[PDB]
């Protein structure tokens, strides 16, 4: 893969939104990707606790698993644990900001216990 890869994977898994975004564009450009191999496998948000209301936590839970699955495959995940895991909830608080109410706050709620359920294992 190229030099730059470490460095690519840094920036594809940080809690600020312009790390969020510039993933967003990778994930719809994957092939323009190829040359890095990621691993671009993800099963959405099925493995995460129930969500009652159906707040659309999809793309919050394909980056994490994105994060996950790549600092796996480069022998270095227990120390980028915290940030993966902070950095997803962060994305669904972002879609949390859509809402006003009790909407806000149900949401805020779920985006709380899909962290704590990833939290409790590191």
């Amino acid at each position: 893969a190229p030099a730059d890869k470490p460095q690519v994977l840094a920036s594809f898994t940080q809690t600020s939104a312009s790390s969020q975004n510039a993933w967003l564009a990778a994930n719809r450009n994957q092939s323009a990707w190829a040359a890095y191999e990621f691993d671009w496998s993800t099963d959405l948000c099925t493995q995460a606790p129930d969500n009652p209301f159906g707040f659309p936590f999809n793309t919050a839970c394909a980056r994490h698993d994105f994060g996950y699955r790549n600092y796996k495959a480069a022998g270095s995940f227990d120390a980028n644990k915290s940030r993966i895991d902070s950095a997803f909830y962060e994305d669904m608080k972002r879609v949390c900001t859509g809402y006003t109410g009790e909407k806000n706050t149900a949401c805020n709620s779920t985006a709380w216990t899909y962290y704590q359920a990833v939290k409790i294992f590191g």
